[PDB]
């Protein structure tokens, strides 16, 4: 990483409070998270030894409810980058007005190295180490990079067997199969707010989608469903796909369904047939209208800021552009959906899973898909007169729309007086 995420995170909130009436408590309060949980995670492997992972549970405020985050399985995770997810997780869930607080949870671990019996044991043990801090009212784990709903119902079964089904054990933990407590469009829930965030914000620059050209980077759950959801919903041209072994590029445009079964045959997108390799620095630069990265944190910064060519970026993945970046990005003329603003609907959905956990009764799929559309919409139009009223770059506005609402909850629980 460039630098410190945790850091780039406050400097963002410090750089947004800027523009607001925030007391020095308040801001010293909403700079460092309420909790953070270290813990080990031992688990047996294969031939029989016992390897000691470490593991986050990072919750950086619950004034507005019960904290949510997703829970990240990477080699290259830090503390901090927990630390900055939970602080982003506060402001993506304040945004679109729902009644949690900002959490985080990861793994330090290479998931491609390890077996199915591995990983479930790894799940199990991460729920055993950190129960005594989640909770369907405390924190709600979700899917995130290198996790999937497999795991997310091991991690479900296993904090069931804790909690001895004492109460709603299905909402501990959101991104469930649907025999299991599942919702109904969470599959592609981040990618449904980052179309209807796309759609708006073409509304709102007065272009018509049809027949555009969008690149994507990252082809996981966020990426491939937002390049088939804009092929099919927007009727763009998906021109540009990769994930980290690198991409591929063709101007007459590709079929992701194709290119998904590519994947999943060969490894990785590369060497596509009708398709020209090309790296993820290349696909970032490339002359399309809509560029969204759905991948590894903080891919645009001083070294390619200038050399995007893009109407507009959706930042789905968590803070993938630094602030210079947005400043630069914001001289170009570029609109850019903020990220804990584009990818609202994953933990939109998610609080909609939650809920039909807790109330145990489920909703169909247009139901959540007009309740999503209804949210997405208010949120984006909400930061969108924000910037405008305010001449301020919307990286910031959403932070007035979010921190503010965080800001009035302490208020309004004695936490802070001023
Ligand atoms: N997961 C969610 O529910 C959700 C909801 C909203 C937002 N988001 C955000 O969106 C981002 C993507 O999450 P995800 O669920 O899509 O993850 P994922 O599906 O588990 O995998 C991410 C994809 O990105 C690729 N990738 C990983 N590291 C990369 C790098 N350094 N450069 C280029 N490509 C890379 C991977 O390719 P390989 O297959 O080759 O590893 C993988 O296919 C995350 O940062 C997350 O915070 C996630
Ligand atoms: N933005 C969060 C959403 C997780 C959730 O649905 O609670 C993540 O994927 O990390």
């Amino acid at each position: 990483v460039e630098i410190d995420p945790f850091e780039m995170a406050v400097k963002q909130l410090e750089r947004a409070a800027q523009y607001m009436d925030i007391s020095e408590e308040a801001l010293e309060w909403l700079k460092k998270p309420m909790r953070i949980v270290e813990v080990s995670v031992p688990i047996e492997m294969d031939d029989g030894s016992v390897k000691v992972f470490t593991g986050f549970r990072v919750q950086h405020n619950w004034a507005r409810g019960p904290t949510k985050g997703g829970i990240r399985w990477h080699p290259a995770e830090t503390l901090s980058t927990v630390k900055a997810l939970a602080t982003w997780m506060t402001w993506k869930v304040a945004v679109v007005d729902l009644p949690y607080g900002g959490g985080k949870g990861g793994i330090i671990v290479n998931p491609k190295e390890l077996s199915e019996r591995e990983q479930e044991r790894l799940a199990r043990a991460y729920i055993r180490a950190v129960y005594d801090v989640i909770g369907p009212w405390t924190d709600i784990p979700a899917p995130d990079v290198y996790t999937n709903p497999k795991i997310m119902g091991w991690m479900m079964d296993e904090y069931e067997t804790i909690m001895r089904r004492k109460g709603p054990a299905f909402g501990v933990i959101t991104g469930k199969p649907l025999s299991i407590g599942g919702s109904l469009g969470r599959g592609t829930a981040t990618a449904q707010g980052a179309i209807f965030t796309i759609r708006e914000a073409a509304k709102a620059l007065g272009i018509d989608l049809k027949g555009k050209k969008i690149a994507v980077q990252g082809y996981g759950n966020a990426g491939y469903y937002t390049a088939k959801l804009a092929k099919e919903q927007l009727g763009m041209t998906v021109v540009a796909v990769s994930d980290s072994r690198g991409g591929i590029y063709n101007p007459d445009g590709l079929d992701p369904d194709e290119v998904l079964k590519w994947k999943r045959e060969h490894g990785s997108v590369k060497d596509f047939p009708g398709a020209t390799n090309i790296t993820n620095e290349e696909l970032l630069e490339l002359e399309v209208d809509v560029l969204a990265p759905a991948a590894i944190e903080e891919v645009i910064t001083e070294k390619n800021a200038d050399n995007i060519k893009a109407k507009i970026v959706a930042e789905v993945a968590n803070g993938p552009v630094t602030p210079e970046a947005d400043d630069i990005l914001r001289e170009k003329g570029i609109l850019q959906i903020p990220d804990f603003l584009c990818n609202a609907g994953g933990v939109t959905v998610s609080y909609f899973e939650w809920v039909q956990n807790i109330n145990g009764y489920y909703w169909t799929e247009e139901e959540v898909r007009e309740k999503l559309d209804k949210k997405m919409t208010k949120a984006f139009w909400e930061v969108y007169n924000t910037h405008k009223d305010k001449n301020i770059h919307m990286r910031d506005a959403a932070y007035v729309v979010a921190v503010s609402r965080v800001y009035q909850a302490m208020k309004d629980r004695g936490w802070v007086k001023k």
